[PDB]
């Protein structure tokens, strides 16, 4: 005589462009999925310390200090969970992410419905997975 909802899939929405964060979010909401609303590489792994996440996004576009280091942060504090850098024109985003070693795979900033809609599915598989056995 009750229901026991709690969303299942608390997604961590990450940008460094409030417009670009809003319809990040906008998407997740529709998606169904829990959104955790933040604006920082490293508030990302910030927010991830503070409390539990499933799906990283954080989408930075501009290359003047992060898109790279968070992910250092992020390999730092240990990741048991894939880290999806959304990335705009940071000259190199792949090799940032290389060298900080932390992350999991890199995306654009026009991240659309659709997009979030493949990646979201494809990966919350993943996580059964990495998180099952």
């Amino acid at each position: 005589k009750a229901v026991s909802d709690n969303d299942d899939m608390m997604i961590l929405v990450v940008d460094d462009h409030p417009i670009n964060r809003r319809l990040l979010a906008d998407q997740l909401g529709s998606l169904g999925y829990q959104c955790k609303t933040a604006n920082d590489g490293v508030d990302a792994l910030n927010v991830l310390s503070k409390n539990h996440i499933d799906i990283v996004l954080s989408d930075v576009n501009m290359p003047n200090m992060d898109g790279y280091r968070l992910t250092q942060r992020i390999r730092q504090l240990g990741l048991t969970l894939p880290v999806i850098g959304v990335t705009a024109n940071a000259l190199a985003e792949e090799k940032q992410r290389c060298l900080e070693s932390g992350m999991d795979s890199c995306l654009s900033k026009p991240v659309t419905l659709d997009v979030i809609k493949q990646t979201l599915t494809l990966y919350a598989e993943r996580v059964r997975k990495s998180r099952d056995s």
